[PDB]
């Protein structure tokens, strides 16, 4: 299977941010008077984007502007505990190095993306940083994977997607690429079937090596 470009989720796919976000969550209810809401456990709330995460976790209390607010809050503090998963250096490094185009394609604020990853060391692996607002939060499913691949310069049909949400995968089938699960997220369950299932990071790689991905010159 040839391939020229891999775009990857970001919270729970290259970093581990749950407990950021945790903090960050922590600073909004208390600013909002709102601390009874703080969940029991918050990464079954990560995935979607600041505002499914508030929706869920205040339903009837939720209010637009505290969307900005957590975004406020995580800033103050966008790297305390997060750090890529175990082998995502390592991933990445053998990845480049094969010629593949690398992009980050996610729900959170471009910004914020960038931040962390220029803090991580990790924004060099990168030709492409893409955030819930790079092309418009309002835009339909799915116009970030296309846009960052017509920014690239590439077809649809040699990128793989990389995320751990049925929703990462769900938007690599509209937009025609390949799709990889990848096992070590926040997801516990999931109903999409990719093209590819990871339980590690370097798997990726192993793949590779077997000639099951090849990059496309």
């Amino acid at each position: 299977m040839s391939l020229r470009v891999i775009l990857f989720d970001l919270d729970g796919t290259l970093i581990d941010s749950a407990k950021d976000i945790a903090l960050a969550l922590e600073k909004t209810l208390k600013e909002l008077g709102l601390e009874e809401y703080y969940p029991d456990n918050v990464t079954k709330y990560i995935g979607g984007g600041v505002r499914a995460l508030l929706e869920k976790v205040l339903k009837d209390k939720f209010r637009e502007e505290y969307v900005e607010v957590f975004r406020k809050h995580y800033l103050e503090n966008p790297v305390v505990y997060t750090k890529p998963y175990p082998e995502i250096p390592y991933t990445l490094e053998a990845l480049k190095s094969k010629g593949f185009k690398l992009a980050v394609v996610s729900n959170k604020l471009e910004e914020l993306s960038k931040k962390i990853l220029d803090i991580l060391n990790l924004s060099g692996y990168f030709d492409l940083i893409v955030g819930g607002d790079t092309f418009g939060e309002k835009k339909p499913s799915p116009t970030p994977v296309l846009k960052t691949l017509e920014i690239l310069g590439e077809e649809p049909e040699k990128a793989l997607i990389v995320g751990d949400t049925d929703a990462d995968i769900e938007a690599g089938k509209r937009a025609g690429t390949k799709t990889a699960l990848a096992l070590w997220g926040y997801v516990k369950l999931n109903s999409q079937i990719p093209d590819f299932t990871l339980s590690r990071p370097s798997d990726l790689v192993k793949l590779m090596d077997n000639h099951i991905v090849e990059f496309e010159g």
